[PDB]
């Protein structure tokens, strides 16, 4: 037996984001017991999932745990990544594959939100959607945050955040792993809003806070352990 982890990030055009994601995934390697560990990206960034999967096989992996670096379960986790993995599986039929879940609702991510907020009551949680599983997840996370600290309310916007801002101290927490255009838009809209309401405060994005890392590594470990084959990928 020789276990591999294939990490799958979203990928990005933005230099800083490429750096944050690649340093983050390289940092994870020292925290995971598997002898073969490879990084790949769904879009824009090298290596691709194809190359990453191939890199694991080259290194003699018998088993590959594919773990998506995503905060939520929607099209990427449910459709795009597994269809790219199935191409790989057809190329390498004797590899046993397991496939993990996005972070989702995990009290560790809530701890990251607290920490980002503590770098500065209601909370406005801004993130990425038509998929209902995203509605469930973000509502879940808002309810955990709402009860883990003494805030008045938490309002997810996954509702157009622009309009929620147009409508008591308010924290705006971007529920995003990395920076980019959306983050630049939010930064701009809050910036303008501050002139109209001075009790609005924008935190940095959750990013790769150590509590996010904890949450991710819990995903990695359950996927690689694959209890009762529940993470088996066909
Ligand atoms: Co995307
Ligand atoms: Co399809």
């Amino acid at each position: 037996m020789k276990q591999a982890i294939l990490y799958v990030g979203h990928g990005s055009r933005v230099k800083k984001a490429q750096q944050e994601a690649a340093a983050f995934l390289e940092g994870c390697k020292a925290h995971v017991s598997a002898p073969v560990q490879e990084i790949s990206f769904l879009e824009l960034q090298e290596p691709t999932i194809e190359t990453g999967f191939e890199a694991c096989v080259k290194q003699g992996a018998t088993h590959i745990a594919v773990v998506p670096l995503l905060l939520l379960t929607a099209a990427h986790a449910k459709h795009d990544i597994p269809e790219e993995i199935a191409r790989a599986a057809s190329r390498y039929p004797s590899i046993r594959i397991s496939y993990g879940k996005p972070i989702g609702i995990d009290e560790e991510v809530v701890k990251a939100v607290y920490h980002r907020m503590k770098d500065i009551a209601r909370v406005v949680l801004i993130g990425r959607s038509s998929d209902p599983d995203v509605k469930r997840d973000v509502t879940g996370i808002a309810n955990l945050l709402q009860n883990m600290i003494p805030v008045k309310e938490v309002i997810p916007c996954f509702p157009n955040y622009k309009e929620v801002l147009s409508e008591v101290t308010t924290f705006v927490v971007p529920y995003l792993l990395f920076t980019g255009m959306l983050m630049n838009e939010i930064e701009r809209e809050v910036q303008t809003l501050k002139a109209d309401n001075p009790n609005v405060y924008l935190s940095s994005y959750i990013g790769f806070h150590p509590h996010v890392k904890n949450a991710f590594l819990n995903r990695v470990r359950e996927t690689a352990e694959n209890p009762e084959g529940q993470f088996d990928f066909d």
